């Protein structure tokens, strides 16, 4: 019997699936199993919270353990604040207790002992298993996948009730914790855009979901959904919560669209460049909130039709590209399979495909062309400034093909350039930067 | 001594609404055209020339002498208040010798061919002031002016197009004007001043004339123009300029981010996630894409942008622009009646029995900002653009219903004791603060 924890099983499996994309689907299919991904997104994602009773306390064995924390605190410069917070919720308040500087096992555990909950901002940096997990999942999210690990001692609550500004996937890892989740309390909170203030017990009402998680379980809920948790009994609780979809709304897309749309409208269409009525302020202003004038209301219309006309002028593509750019510079660097590694520079070449599917994007800025890529990003968010390189027009077509036709191999001498000077400097540059894998080791 | 201008100004002084005075002065300025026809058909559309057959028309406004007495009796200074300019053989060349333009240094440059341009004459001329201060009331946007003096057989400026509606009042001498239709759709009602052009680049003048004292030549932004003196006579024209940056676009530029803001706060569809993989079908790279779900994204966009209108704070922006107009506005020119009835001659011991209305119709805006109410006003502005910071005063919610009344019902007199106000201390306080601040007048001389 090849394997022991379905995590280790499925992880090994991904190393045997050749398409980074396909790997990405898979892992998520696993994450919410038995449930279909397709049914989840269509009806549940952003719609409702979700418990997955796994029945398998060993489901996640290998991802992260109390031990792995204990090592980290010993073997790495874990700093209170920057990497680790000590939290308490008692008598209805939260108290944070971060002794300045360095977070040593001694101190950490002595805080844990005093009822504090331990929260590890960024264990993707230190654990390479978590790193992989995220870096695979983020490719099917089209949005940064981040994660924190929470440890709560017996008979204590770490944090107050609140709603985040992200989609949360709680994975129970060890122990048992009593959760209470709530549906958005009012229209304006449904899919909220800002973390909420710390709420008290009167502030809320009756939960839609109230469960005790056990290792292997998964609990998911959309942003705006309030939630609190606690240890009871005598057992510790460990969980990793995965999070994404921060600032990834149509709204936030529109914000960028519109300013450029109006600029365009103004340069290209003259109606946008005409002068306002001269006496418009005789009927427009808070001061005339209530004018009977029937040109108060024509003005109002003209603003709407003109606003509607902007739909036509909006650089929809140009902004999609710019958001991707941000996802790239936002992304955790790729976890390679063994096959990929070996075929790549990480493991010469001649006129006889893409390293992975989600590591690079081509983006025209200022009549130029830049290929932005992930493969030199830290395992800390934005610790690296964005990384690109300049494509010259001659090679644009080729580069576009390479990205559009993964995972299909292409002969270097079938890359639609002008010359064979081009075809070689493109595959050469790409290959060295770790963007490109060969079918036979060079 | 007695010209049409002198006559219309003495007419304005007998017209009690400040809003009628403005209309009437414009009617005078573009006569014999009716303004009604001008603003519907020709404003922003066509160049317009008024052959007036009257040299005396603008007599009073400004003369060459008035420009001398300026130079010698006020610190007029090169760069800042006065520019010399020359166009010869193809190039403009600018020559502002640092320092204080006195007459010696001025006339020399005039003699050497330069055209003199006076940037801020309404500061020193009190007729130009009245002229602009009245006309801005009916343009609803800043009315600026410069005065251009040009010696014979010369040309001061290269051909350009401006970013403003321009009215040219020919005051002395003669000048050959050439006006040219916007050359391409993107230069029609253009957004910024053009680079100086070379006579090779320009098409066929849509209009060409010699202007004589008393004529008026209007033409919209975008329209290319240039002028030259010929014969042996000089030119002296004032150009009145307006409507800078006062477009439906500029209104929208402001609306939008507030509208998107409100839309997200106030409606869940905007707060929803993009989809997980849209950048598989939406990119510059995937410009040409086949995805079908693409043309769905595209529509979602257009349909949400459509929705955003129905979220736009159109009043609140109007109000902000009002507030900027107020700041840009020249300070008002009082009739002798306004002056006699207001804090310019007699002082605040009034009563519930005093009848009162606002001083003029265009000196104040009431604007709600940060849960507060402020009356912004022009009566303390300078006759120099933006020299003073925005002036205003706070209105407490127990007065706002009065204050709105007062502004709405100019020029109807309202007994003080009939002001919607909860108390009689409140009643008197508004009236008094408003009067002493010089925003109010009484029907009867206070003393
Ligand atoms: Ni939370
Ligand atoms: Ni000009």
């Amino acid at each position: 019997p090849a394997w022991d924890s379905p995590l280790r099983r499925v992880l090994a499996e991904l190393n045997r699936i050749p398409s980074s994309r396909r790997r990405a689907a898979r892992l998520f299919e696993w994450l919410i199993a038995p449930m279909p991904p397709d049914h989840f997104y269509r009806r549940l994602w952003e719609r409702e919270a979700v418990l997955v009773r796994r029945q398998d306390h060993t489901y996640y064995q290998g991802l992260f353990s109390t031990a792995d924390l204990d090592s980290m605190l010993r073997n790495e410069e874990v700093q209170f604040g920057q990497h680790l917070d000590a939290a308490r919720y008692i008598n209805g308040r939260r108290e944070t207790l971060n002794p300045p500087g360095r977070a040593l096992p001694a101190a950490a555990w002595s805080l844990y002992q005093a009822g504090c909950s331990l929260r590890l901002l960024c264990p993707q940096a230190f654990s390479t298993t978590v790193w992989q997990f995220l870096a695979v999942l983020q490719e099917q999210f089209g949005s940064m996948a981040g994660s924190n690990v929470y440890l709560t001692p017996p008979n204590s609550q770490g944090f107050a009730p609140h709603y985040d500004d992200i989609e949360a996937f709680v994975l129970q890892l060890e122990g048992r914790k009593l959760w209470r989740v709530y549906r958005p309390r009012v229209p304006t909170e449904e899919l909220a855009l800002t973390s909420s203030p710390n709420f008290s017990q009167d502030d809320l009402g009756e939960p839609v979901l109230q469960t005790v998680l056990e290792p292997g379980d998964l609990l998911y809920f959309p942003r705006g959904f309030i939630h609190q948790a606690e240890c009871q009994d005598g057992v510790h609780s460990l969980h990793l919560t995965l999070s994404t979809y921060q600032r990834n709304t149509w709204g936030d897309f529109l914000e960028a669209i519109l300013p450029l749309a109006v600029q365009a409208a103004m340069e290209e269409n003259v109606e946008f460049r005409r002068g306002l009525p001269r006496d418009f302020m005789d009927y427009m202003g808070a001061q005339h909130s209530d004018s009977k004038d029937p040109r108060r209301t024509a003005f109002m219309e003209k603003v709407r039709v003109l606003v509607a006309r902007l739909g036509h002028f909006a650089p929809v593509d140009a902004v999609a590209d710019q958001r991707a750019k941000d996802f790239i510079h936002d992304s955790l660097p790729p976890v390679l399979t063994d096959r990929e590694r070996a075929l790549s520079v990480y493991g010469q070449l001649t006129t006889e495909h893409m390293l992975q599917d989600g590591i690079a994007r081509l983006v025209g800025e200022g009549g130029h062309l830049f290929l932005y890529y992930t493969v030199e990003n830290s395992r800390v968010y934005h610790l690296e400034e964005p990384k690109c390189l300049e494509i010259y027009p001659q090679q644009a077509d080729a580069m576009e093909l390479l990205l559009g036709s993964y995972p299909e191999f292409v002969r270097v001498g079938d890359l639609p350039c002008d010359s064979v000077e081009d075809q070689l400097s493109l595959a050469t540059t790409l290959y060295d930067k770790g963007l490109l894998l060969t079918k036979m080791p060079l």
